[PDB]
């Protein structure tokens, strides 16, 4: 059936550096052929927020940031893949269809 991916971008600097995670790891997320949804907290606010629903539906979950972001006790119960931020921009493809191979592998 139709699965489901999330993340969270968290930055220190803010929320311009959050989109560039964000942006990569959705088309990422787009290529792997399910549902994205990617919240970013920064000192400039919160934009995209994910609801209870969306971290549910959530198959795979990427916590994508530098510094502990104000809304990971809604992911405390779940299963997430933290990362670094900058990883979110260069390995963005990289993580996903590592996610996707590993949860794979398992559920075969």
């Amino acid at each position: 059936m139709s699965k489901k991916l999330i993340a969270l971008c968290a930055c220190p600097m803010g929320l311009a550096h959050t989109f560039m995670a964000a942006q990569a790891l959705e088309e990422a997320a787009v290529e792997a052929g399910y549902e994205v949804k990617i919240e970013t907290q920064g000192a400039d606010g919160i934009q995209n927020r994910l609801t209870a629903q969306d971290i549910a539906e959530a198959t795979i979950i990427i916590h994508s940031v530098a510094v502990t972001p104000e809304d990971n006790e809604r992911f405390e119960s779940r299963d997430v893949y933290e990362i670094t931020l900058q990883d979110a921009i260069k390995n963005a493809a990289g993580i996903i269809k590592e996610i996707e191979e590993m949860i794979a592998s398992e559920q075969q």
